[PDB]
């Protein structure tokens, strides 16, 4: 199968038929993931109306955030470190939305089965906002100018999933596992690889868009030894610090520095593929619902 286009990164727009099996896909195109750090993947439109939306009441009543994570980060510019915090405190979707509205981007109770059925029509945000590329630019570039002036605060991993349930094809839930993030503006997630190095699709259900960067392999040397130059006390009692502590580089920096970084918008009702040995990082537009698994095809 061949790539639709590039933004850095491989961008694939399949039809149903080959879009079908999601192994053969993938195993029919994984030379190019192991050249850039990922790989976006746009699902046809006979494939987004086996969806069902708006998502059931159950279906969103469902949605629970366990254990919420703020970032407190520190650095420069270029380099940072987050510490990520803890939120003893549980969320759902309703007062996910809510909370949203304190971590608003710049510009230029207990609950009922029926306040949900009600928010069936209040579960998504505008998104004609981030339609524009130059806005994009401007929240990418405030992001890196203003990262260490807030606490972040992410919806950690959950496990859990949103897709139809008599949904087999392409179902990230259950593939021939899943976990959900809550997105928050400013919500970030440092540089790591996969554990165990496999891969793992992302899908952005609803809600704004994710950042992504990714090192292609080639380059995972230049980048590791780079980190090893920065932040030097660790490069002692550690054999693995960037799967052990939270580091965020700019592209910017790292481009000015003989390392290659991919940069690509992930957008909602869309498929991101994160391969072996392809350093990944990031960071999120507001208020969001992703879920994502980890797979093999060896």
């Amino acid at each position: 199968a061949p790539s639709e286009i590039v933004g850095g990164v491989p961008v694939f727009k399949p039809t149903y038929e080959q879009f079908e099996d999601f192994y053969a896909y993938c195993k029919a195109i994984n030379k190019y993931g192991m050249k850039s750090g990922v790989v976006k993947v746009i699902p046809p439109k006979e494939w987004k109306d086996k969806l069902d939306l708006p998502y059931s009441a159950e279906t969103l009543q469902k949605i629970k955030i366990k254990s919420p994570i703020q970032q407190h980060i520190s650095g420069n510019k270029g380099l940072f470190m987050v510490q990520n915090v803890e939120k003893n405190k549980t969320y759902n979707i309703i007062q996910w939305k809510d909370l949203s509205k304190d971590y608003v981007p710049p510009e230029d109770s207990s609950f009922n089965i029926d306040d949900f059925e009600q928010f069936r029509t209040e579960y998504t945000i505008d998104l004609s906002d981030f339609q524009n590329t130059e806005r994009l630019k401007f929240l990418e570039e405030y992001y890196w100018k203003t990262l260490n002036f807030t606490t972040p605060m992410y919806g950690a991993d959950t496990p859990g999933s949103i897709f139809p349930e008599g949904l087999n094809v392409w179902n990230v839930a259950k593939l021939p596992d899943s976990y959900l993030y809550a997105g928050l503006w400013k919500a970030s997630f440092s540089w790591h690889l996969e554990d165990q190095d496999l891969y793992s699709i992302n899908y952005i259900h609803f809600g704004a868009p994710k950042q992504w960067y990714s090192i292609p392999q080639e380059d995972r040397f230049k980048f590791y030894k780079f980190m090893q130059e920065q932040f030097p006390e660790e490069a002692k009692n550690c054999p693995e610090f960037l799967r052990h502590k939270m580091f965020l580089a700019s592209p910017k920096l790292l481009q000015e520095n003989g390392i290659r970084c991919n940069e690509i918008v992930h957008h909602e009702g869309e498929f991101m593929i994160t391969y072996p040995y392809g350093y990944h990082a990031g960071f999120n537009y507001g208020y969001n619902l992703a879920e994502s698994v980890n797979f093999a095809l060896e």
